[PDB]
């Protein structure tokens, strides 16, 4: 597939915006595990102005007025801490053309080939040299379009980033911002003095890859949830805990782990509902923390799926305000946060990462020509990472996108359908 860039624009906010040196909390400075660019696919409607680039760029420039930090750049304060200089320098918007068709991407699994739909970022001319958000609209031969989105993690997590992208789509339709962003990350300042109450292994560094996507129907999901009754168990677990448990159990079996091999599952957890007092709605920044259930492979494989679900349940139930405040305090005491590199190491066999986008508004971006037929990660960056996606047809199905070693993938597919 040839992808040609046709035009590139640095889009500035539509009018001047306030200056500010926007402070980053310790969870805006840590690289989140599950940070990823995303891609949306749209089918042509027959409209002659489908994804008109002037309409998209004018709306983007208007959306950057209330979301002005998105238009800013990174810089170091007087103490060397990375902050966002809100200078309105703008967001990169690339228009590209493909000589292939949307159907060339098949089920839209996040292979490295999807990275080609998001602008590449040259993070080697120093922290100020690049935009915090890069966007690419690619026009395909049969009229389909992709939108690729790459946002630098200091700016926002996925929740705040989709707020922006949805708000841009609203403006493209003529609706002003429905929930204005609340911009003040000092609400996540650590205590003074900082005093952790727990160990936080998720921030302690440790002392061929294939990617696929697999659809489970609403009935398969309901059949999985019903397995909580197995072997007399009386505790009900949610669709999410049972599906996440089943993905973990299936990955252990597909990798052929020994009965006494240990496995850590890292689960992205949004702190917005859990912190006290809870953050104002529209909080703009990062609030993702990591839960870490640990189990023996023989127990996960040989006990019913509710055992893996129970471990996930217990681990998420530990993620309360006390735990999240402790995590911020632990980070405050570390000499170097850049050093807390959460990379390829972390999710490799026998460990695993799972993040769910089921409760995120990933299909709400309608720029005037309809909601997307698919939205998902634009390429999965580390082997051992998995994403649970809600259905773009609103039919109660859920898709599991995952990266595994190639010789484990067909086993994983086989075990995922053993429900
Ligand atoms: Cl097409």
């Amino acid at each position: 597939m040839k992808i040609e860039v046709k035009e590139s624009t640095m889009v500035r906010p539509a009018q001047e915006t306030p200056g500010r040196n926007l402070w980053n909390s310790n969870v805006d400075l840590v690289v989140p595990n599950f940070h990823t660019p995303s891609v949306y696919f749209y089918r042509p409607t027959g409209s002659s102005n489908f994804f008109d680039a002037k309409v998209l760029k004018d709306a983007l420039s208007r959306a950057l007025v209330p979301f002005y930090p998105m238009a800013g750049r990174l810089k170091r304060d007087e103490d060397g801490r990375i902050e966002i200089e809100c200078n309105g320098e703008g967001v990169l918007f690339v228009e590209a053309e493909s000589d292939g068709v949307v159907d060339d991407f098949g089920d839209f699994a996040p292979t490295l080939e999807l990275r080609r739909l998001i602008p590449a970022v040259d993070y080697s001319q120093g922290i100020s040299s690049y935009a915090l958000l890069v966007l690419q609209v690619t026009y395909f031969k049969c009229g389909g379009v992709s939108l690729g989105v790459g946002m630098r993690h200091h700016a926002a997590d996925g929740f705040s980033g989709l707020h922006f992208i949805n708000s841009w789509s609203d403006m493209a339709r003529g609706l002003d911002v429905t929930l204005p962003p609340f911009i003040d990350r000092t609400l996540l300042r650590a205590r003074d003095p900082p005093q952790p109450q727990f160990q936080h292994i998720e921030y302690q560094p440790p002392p061929e890859t294939a990617v696929s996507i697999f659809k489970l129907t609403r009935e398969q999901i309901s059949a999985l949830k019903a397995k909580s009754k197995e072997d007399g168990n009386t505790i009900s677990y949610s669709s999410y805990e049972m599906l996440a448990g089943h993905v973990w159990r299936c990955a252990c079996k597909a990798r052929g782990l020994e009965v006494d091999q240990g496995t850590k599952l890292y689960i992205a957890t949004d702190g917005r509902a859990r912190l006290r007092p809870s953050l104002p709605p529209g909080y703009f920044g990062n609030v993702i923390f990591t839960a870490t259930p640990i189990a023996i492979a023989g127990d996960l494989e040989f006990k019913p799926v509710w055992y893996a679900a129970s471990k996930i349940h217990d681990a998420l139930a530990r993620m309360d305000n006390d735990y999240l405040r402790s995590a911020l305090d632990y980070l405050e005491l570390q000499p170097d946060l850049k050093a807390l590199v959460r990379g390829a190491h972390t999710f490799k066999c026998p460990n695993l990462g799972i993040t769910s986008w089921v409760r995120l508004p990933i299909h709400d971006a309608d720029f005037g020509w309809g909601r997307p037929i698919f939205m998902g990660p634009g390429g999965i960056a580390y082997e051992g990472l998995s994403f649970i996606l809600p259905s773009p047809t609103n039919d109660g199905s859920m898709s599991v996108a995952i990266s595994l070693q190639g010789e484990h993938m067909k086993l994983f597919q086989s075990f995922l359908y053993d429900i």
